[PDB]
């Protein structure tokens, strides 16, 4: 959904087509869509946290995530048993698999009733169930790459104060943390959010990262690892991770 049909295992949109989401064809508020997916993305990233999962794991399951409610609406398929089943899935996908009884343990144990509710009189068998459809909807393409390696490898390219670069590291990994919350993995490749969260660190604390490169440049400092991304686009996802922190966003791209 969003944009025709045919952008589909090209799995990005601009945030314009985000307004066009199956939940939001039905008629779901954009605010509503924008909270179902951070409550989702949070519920898989405390579920995994709880199950000892690693980072990597806990991403990918909020990639199948986000990419499912391009697909299908909150309406027809609780937020949280999705979430489960998208974990379910990373963990085996990235080899770190988890029961699906665990899971299903771990979910009722930081889940009120009402929530919990969402998985109905047969918990593990709504989450196997929901994985044929989750497969089918993500098109059986199960490897994605997250921002915090190009985080890493983009770092350790700067040279400078390494307290300023250890500081600004730690703040960019929140931001790659956060951004999970938010629809950016579904308009923007990896690498240039690991750009975007080096560049919103530098702006809070005031670090002029273009004097750390190895080599003096013309062109923006960023230049050395993305190819032709406008300072516009570093913006525009700096604005949509500072959302989170003002007020709790709920503001779903169009």
């Amino acid at each position: 959904s969003a944009n025709l049909d045919h952008t589909k295992p090209c799995w990005y949109w601009d945030k314009k087509d985000l307004a066009h989401t199956p939940s939001q064809l039905e008629g779901l508020d954009p605010a509503t869509e924008a909270r179902y997916r951070r409550e989702g993305a949070r519920f898989i990233f405390d579920v995994g946290t709880r199950l000892g999962l690693h980072y990597d794991t806990l991403a990918t399951g909020i990639i199948y995530f986000h990419r499912f409610y391009m697909f299908h609406s909150f309406k027809q398929f609780p937020r949280y048993v999705t979430g489960a089943c998208c974990l379910f899935l990373a963990g085996k996908v990235e080899e770190t698999p988890k029961k699906c009884k665990d899971i299903i343990k771990t979910a009722r144990s930081l889940l009120n009733d009402v929530q919990f509710g969402q998985f109905g009189d047969d918990p593990k068998e709504e989450v196997m169930v929901l994985e044929r459809i989750l497969l089918q909807t993500i098109k059986f393409d199960l490897q994605v790459e997250h921002p915090y390696q190009f985080l890493l490898k983009y770092a350790k390219q700067l040279k400078g104060d390494k307290n300023k670069i250890q500081k600004l590291v730690q703040m960019a990994w929140t931001f790659v943390n956060d951004s999970l919350c938010t629809t950016l993995s579904l308009q923007w490749e990896p690498e240039i959010i690991a750009v975007a969260v080096m560049y919103l660190a530098g702006r809070l604390c005031k670090f002029e990262i273009q004097e750390w490169t190895s080599k003096p440049m013309y062109r923006r400092w960023w230049e050395q690892f993305v190819q032709d991304v406008p300072v516009d686009v570093l913006e525009d996802i700096c604005h949509q991770i500072l959302d989170l922190y003002s007020q709790g966003k709920q503001q779903m791209p169009h």
